[PDB]
């Protein structure tokens, strides 16, 4: 423990230096197309909102890491900032899944979707998702924020080892129902999208490769970002449910490296979902 002094702050600083303008421009692009009756715009709006809140959560965590694990700001700040961070993390994946499902429906069933006040249903689903995520991430706020230990740490929302299966089954549920359910929906919906346009006489060979690249890539980018953290969480938890602090002492730097890589997906989502799209980039040019 204690070789987290370089990497997490580096990634957090890069995020706060580029994503915040990127997230702001993506948010403006998303709003500019909700005005034009679109219902992917609300999903993108909520996604960019979640990314912005995560970015605002970042700097206290940067100080928490650089100051060698202590939470100087006090117990309440631990609850607020940890709650914001760990809830926006899953809200992003849920809204990525919603975007994937919406695109899949609009492509596979063109003459029947959406057709009936598209914006309201999408806003209702967005509100329902936010309610579910907050209701799932409230119990960790129900417990003690800070755990002081001997070795100059004073943890916030972390325990090494964990505390008696109460956090452990919560962690396994959080893994299997905040990742690998929405990522599974992502992969299946994008595969269905790339399968439903096989048989279309309009699409050429060239236009089909673009969709193939996008459909295979966005699940892959999301997995490469949110995978190390959740694999490590599932590993620690499934071990806790089966050897001192040997395991944790081994995989601790890997754990926080994984968390930094996971929060790195606040530059990828704005890029891929705003600048890659020709229409959104066009409004972005009008945005500037």
């Amino acid at each position: 423990s204690g070789l987290d002094s370089v990497l997490p702050p580096s990634l957090y600083a890069l995020v706060f230096t580029l994503g915040l303008p990127a997230n702001l421009l993506a948010l403006w692009a998303a709003w500019l197309q909700v005005r034009k009756g679109r219902e992917l715009g609300v999903y993108l709006l909520n996604l960019s909102l979640s990314d912005l809140l995560l970015i605002c959560a970042l700097p206290p965590w940067t100080d928490y890491y650089l100051r060698r694990d202590v939470w100087g700001y006090g117990p309440g700040a631990c609850r607020l900032f940890g709650f914001v961070f760990y809830t926006n993390l899953y809200v992003g994946a849920a809204f990525l899944s919603c975007v994937s499902a919406d695109r899949y429906l609009a492509v596979a069933h063109p003459l029947r979707f959406p057709g009936a006040r598209p914006i309201r249903s999408a806003a209702a689903v967005s509100a329902l998702i936010w309610m579910l995520e907050l209701a799932a991430n409230a119990p960790p706020l129900l417990g003690e924020a800070i755990h002081r230990d001997r070795y100059n740490h004073t943890f916030c929302y972390e325990s090494y080892p964990l505390s008696g299966r109460g956090a452990a089954l919560a962690n396994v549920g959080r893994v299997l129902a905040g990742f690998l359910l929405p990522w599974g929906v992502m992969m299946l919906c994008y595969a269905g999208l790339l399968r439903a346009l096989r048989g279309s006489a309009s699409c050429e060979q060239r236009e089909r490769r673009r969709v193939r690249r996008l459909a295979l890539g966005l699940p892959c980018v999301a997995l490469l970002c949110y995978g190390p953290y959740h694999a490590l969480l599932l590993l620690r938890s499934l071990v806790f449910l089966v050897g001192g602090c040997a395991l944790e002492e081994r995989l601790f730097p890997a754990y926080h490296a994984s968390l930094a890589l996971a929060t790195l997906n606040c530059l990828a989502d704005p890029a891929l979902y705003c600048l890659a799209c020709p229409g959104a980039r066009g409004e972005v040019a009008k945005v500037v």
